[PDB]
C-alpha cells in the first residue's frame, strides 16, 4: 500500500512484508503454515473460525517470534506490535513527481465555477493518497490474485537479443522501482520473454514486452469488457466532462505465485518474474477493465478503456458529489491515479479513451461529414498521384471530364518533371473538390443493403469514402485530422489509425447492419506478424486496432482497385469559419500599424505598429501595453508586424487567444493563403526581409494553434461594439509609434 515494504525470509525463500494497523494479529500466507501445528482456534468475524500459530521469520534479516494467523494473500500483513524496535515508514521511490504543477494545469484548464473549482482545490488534499506521487508507483489491490498458467501447453522460451544500452539508464530505474514495491522478483524460469526499448516523449525509454508466444498458448476465455466502438455509442454528453488516467493500473492487481515464471524475462542476465498483470500479456486489458467496470456500477454516467475513465454530468454540484464517490471507491481499492495527463471539470476532455476530443451534449459524438481540401502539387509525382486519386469519380460526377482537363493539360504541356500551377489551378480543384460535397452527387443511407467503407491514407491525412454496397455515389466522404503524434505513425499505421475513426462515425450509419472493409491491405492475418522494430505506435494501438477482428458485424476485404497515395499533398485545414465569442478566451491581443511621411528624404516612410493585452473575463481590463517605432516600411506591415509579436506573446499563456487585425490583408491571408503559402516555400514573393515576417506567424501557430485571428475596419467608429473600445486603443499606440523617428 502506501507504507514501505519490508522485506524478510521465513523458510529458505524471500517474501515481502506490510507493516498493518489493525489490531489483528501477523496474518502469513496460507503454504507457509500447512505443515506448522495449531495453538489454539479462534473465531474471526471480519465468525469464521480459524488456527492460530507461533512462528519463526526474519525481517531485514532480524529474527522475529510471533503469534499469527493464516492469510490468502501474498505478503506478510505485520502487527506493529510484533516488531517493536521497527518503526512505520513511508514508501520512498526514487522519482518525485512535480504533483503540484499537475494539479496546478488541472486547476487552470478547468470550466467549473471557482466555487466548485475551490471545492476540487480541496478534494486534491482529502484523498491525496490516490494520487501517484512518485514515478513507477504502483497501487495494490486486495483482490483474489490471478491464474493465468491456464491452458496444458507451455510457450517456448524465446531467446533475449542485445538491446540499445543508451536506453538502460532510464530503464534501470524502473526496474529497481518495481522490486523495491515488489512488482517484480527474481525468478530463474523455463519461459523467456523478449524486451526492447522505444522512445518516451520526454527522451527517456520505456520498456516493452514481446510477449506474442505466450499469447498463442492461453485462450481468451473471459467476460471482454465493451470494445471502443461499443463504448462510444454509449456514452453519456452533459455539460461536465472528467477523464481520469490510471497510471498503469493492470499492475495493481496481482498474480498468483505459481505464475510468475510465465511472464518472466531476462533484463541484464538475470532472469526476473512479475508478481502482477503484465502489459501485452493476452487477457491483462480485459481482466483490469472487467474490474473497473464493476467498482463503479453505481456511478450514473461512467465509461471505461484501458485505464481511461470517462464520467460527465450537467449539475456541477453532481458532477463534484459523484467525483468524490469514485475517489473513495479508487481508493478503497488501492488504485493510483496520475495527474499529469487526467483532465477534471472541462466542457471539453482532449481524449475519452480514443483518439476523439469530446465536446457538447448528445448521447453520440458527432463529427465533420465534409473532407478539407488539398494543397497544390509541387512535383509531376504529386500530381499523378492525386489523378489516380480522383479517377475513380468519372462514373457518376457527370461534370468531371471538363473539369479534369486543364489538369491533365498540365501533364504534358510542362512535359519537362515540374509543372506549373496558376492560381485559377487551385481554384478549380476546390471547384472539384466542392461538386463532390454537394448533396445532388451523394447517395443516402439504404437500409436494406450493407455498408461498404473505402479507406486509403495520404502521409497528412487518412482517406474515406462511405458508400452503398452496389451504390455507385458515395453517402459521404470523411478527411482524417492527424494529431501531432499521429502523425509519427508509419504508413500502415496510418492506414489502421484511420480505420478506427473511420468507424467510429460507421457505427451510426449502419443501423443494424453490416459493414466491409475495404484496404490496400492485402490480409488482416499477415498485419499480426509485422515486426516490431517498424511499429511506431504504442501497442495500446495496435490493441485497439486489433479488437476489431473478433466483431461478426464486420469484414476486412483487399481492394486491387485503390491508388498508391504516399504522394499526396498536405491537406489544409482551417481555424476559419468556426470565429466564435470576443470573450470567452483567455486573452485578447489587439493589433494596429501607422505609416506617415518622412523628415528625412531618404527614408522616404516611417512606420509604427502598436499592441495591447487585454483579458475579458469579469469584464474589460488592460495587462500589458506596447508602442514600437518600425522604422521606413508599409503600414501594412506595421499592422502584419503587431499581430507577430503578440503571437510570440500568447504562447506563454496556457489557453484560448483572440488577436484583433484592421488588416483584411492579413486577417485573411492568415486564413486563405496562409496553409498555401507554408507548403510552397515562400517562392516569388518580398526581397528577404518580408519573407522572414511571416514564416513567423506560421512557426508561432504551428507551435500553438489554440489561437485565433479576427478583423475588423473601424474608421469613424463611435462605439460600433463592445469590442471596438480595444482597436482605438492599440490605434493610438500605433500611430504614436509611428510619429517616433530614431
Ligand atoms: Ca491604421
Amino acid at each position: 500500500q502506501l507504507l514501505q515494504p519490508l522485506p524478510a525470509e521465513i523458510k529458505g525463500t524471500k517474501l515481502l512484508a506490510h507493516w498493518a494497523s489493525g489490531a489483528t494479529i501477523t496474518c502469513i500466507p496460507e503454504s507457509f503454515l500447512e505443515d506448522e501445528q495449531p495453538i489454539k482456534k479462534t473465531l474471526i468475524k471480519t465468525e469464521k473460525q480459524q488456527n492460530v500459530y507461533y512462528v519463526t521469520f526474519k525481517v531485514k534479516g532480524r529474527k522475529v517470534e510471533a503469534e499469527v494467523i493464516a492469510s490468502p494473500y501474498e505478503y506478510i500483513l505485520l502487527s506493529p506490535t510484533d516488531v517493536p524496535w521497527l518503526t512505520q515508514q513511508p514508501l520512498q521511490l526514487t522519482i518525485l513527481v512535480p504533483l503540484q504543477e499537475y494539479q496546478e494545469k488541472i486547476l487552470s484548464k478547468t470550466a467549473l465555477p471557482e466555487d466548485q473549482k475551490q471545492q476540487l482545490k480541496t478534494l486534491f488534499v482529502k484523498y491525496d493518497n490516490l494520487w501517484q506521487h512518485w514515478e513507477n508507483q504502483v497501487g495494490h489491490r486486495k483482490i483474489r490474485p490471478h491464474n493465468i498458467a491456464t491452458g496444458d501447453y507451455p510457450p517456448r522460451p524465446q531467446k533475449q537479443y542485445p538491446i540499445n544500452p543508451k536506453a538502460k539508464p532510464s530503464i534501470q530505474i524502473v526496474i529497481d522501482d518495481l522490486l523495491k514495491q515488489g512488482v517484480l522478483t527474481p525468478q530463474n524460469s523455463t519461459m523467456n520473454t523478449p524486451v526492447y526499448p522505444v522512445p518516451k516523449p520526454d527522451g527517456r525509454w520505456r520498456m516493452v514486452l514481446d510477449y506474442r508466444e505466450v499469447n498463442k498458448t492461453i485462450p481468451l476465455t473471459a467476460a471482454q469488457n465493451q470494445h471502443s466502438a461499443g463504448i462510444l455509442a454509449t456514452i453519456v454528453r452533459q455539460k461536465y466532462k472528467t477523464t481520469l488516467d490510471l497510471a498503469n493500473g493492470f499492475w495493481a492487481h496481482p498474480i498468483t505465485p505459481e505464475s510468475y515464471w510465465l511472464t518472466a524475462f531476462t533484463w541484464q542476465g538475470k532472469q526476473y518474474s512479475w508478481t502482477r498483470l503484465p502489459q501485452g500479456f493476452l487477457n491483462s486489458p480485459a481482466l483490469f477493465t472487467a474490474d473497473v467496470v464493476d467498482l463503479l456500477k453505481e456511478i450514473p454516467n461512467v465509461q471505461v478503456y484501458v485505464d481511461d475513465i470517462y464520467l460527465s454530468h450537467d449539475d456541477p454540484k453532481e458532477h463534484v458529489q459523484q467525483l468524490e464517490k469514485v475517489f473513495q471507491i479508487l481508493l478503497q481499492a488501492g488504485y493510483v491515479v496520475s495527474l499529469k495527463k487526467s483532465e477534471i471539470g472541462q466542457k471539453t476532455v482532449e481524449f475519452l479513451g480514443f483518439n476523439i476530443t469530446k465536446e457538447g451534449r448528445g448521447l453520440t459524438d458527432t463529427f465533420k461529414t465534409k473532407l478539407l481540401n488539398i494543397t497544390p502539387p509541387k512535383d509531376l509525382k504529386q500530381l499523378q498521384s492525386i489523378l489516380g486519386l480522383l479517377n475513380f469519380a468519372r462514373n457518376f460526377i457527370p461534370n468531371f471530364a471538363e473539369l479534369v482537363q486543364p489538369l491533365y493539360n498540365l501533364i504534358a504541356s510542362a512535359k519537362g518533371k515540374y509543372i506549373e500551377w496558376s492560381e485559377e489551378n487551385t481554384k478549380q480543384l476546390n471547384m472539384v473538390i466542392e461538386a463532390l460535397n454537394t448533396a445532388s452527387n451523394l447517395e443516402e443511407r439504404l437500409p436494406e443493403q450493407r455498408l461498404v467503407i473505402k479507406v486509403n491514407t495520404s502521409p497528412s491525412a487518412g482517406y474515406v469514402r462511405y458508400y452503398n454496397e452496389t451504390g455507385k455515389k458515395p453517402i459521404m466522404y470523411l478527411n482524417y485530422v492527424f494529431s501531432k503524434a499521429e502523425l509519427k505513425f508509419s504508413m500502415l499505421e496510418k492506414l489502421l489509425t484511420t480505420m478506427d475513426k473511420a468507424l467510429i462515425k460507421a457505427m451510426d450509419l449502419a443501423m443494424g447492419q453490416e459493414i466491409l472493409v475495404y484496404s490496400p491491405i492485402v490480409s488482416m492475418t499477415k498485419i499480426q506478424k509485422t515486426p516490431l522494430p517498424e511499429r511506431k505506435a504504442l501497442p495500446i494501438r495496435w490493441i485497439t486496432w486489433m479488437t476489431y477482428l473478433e466483431d461478426p458485424r464486420i469484414q476486412f476485404h483487399y481492394d486491387k482497385t485503390l491508388p498508391e497515395l504516399k504522394h499526396i499533398p498536405d491537406v489544409y485545414t482551417s481555424s476559419q469559419k468556426p470565429v466564435k465569442h470576443p470573450s470567452q478566451y483567455e486573452g485578447v491581443f489587439y493589433t494596429d500599424g501607422s505609416a506617415i511621411k518622412s523628415p528625412d528624404p531618404t527614408k522616404s516612410n516611417n512606420a509604427g505598429m502598436g499592441i495591447v493585452h487585454a483579458t475579458y473575463k469579469p469584464e474589460y481590463q488592460v495587462l500589458n501595453q506596447w508602442s514600437i517605432p518600425l522604422g521606413n516600411h508599409t503600414a501594412q506591415m506595421a499592422e502584419i508586424a503587431a499581430v507577430e509579436f503578440a503571437c510570440k506573446k500568447a504562447l506563454k499563456i496556457p489557453g484560448p487567444v483572440l488577436v484583433i487585425t484592421d488588416s483584411f490583408y492579413v486577417a485573411e491571408s492568415a486564413n486563405k493563403e496562409l496553409p498555401y503559402w507554408k507548403s510552397n516555400g515562400f517562392v516569388n514573393n518580398k526581397p528577404l526581409k518580408h519573407i522572414s515576417k511571416w514564416k513567423s506567424i506560421a512557426e508561432c501557430l504551428s507551435m500553438k494553434p489554440d489561437i485565433t485571428i479576427q478583423h475588423e475596419k473601424g474608421h469613424q467608429p463611435t462605439n460600433t461594439s463592445i469590442h471596438t473600445e480595444g482597436n482605438a486603443l492599440a490605434d493610438k499606440l500605433a500611430t504614436q509609434g509611428s510619429y517616433v523617428v530614431n
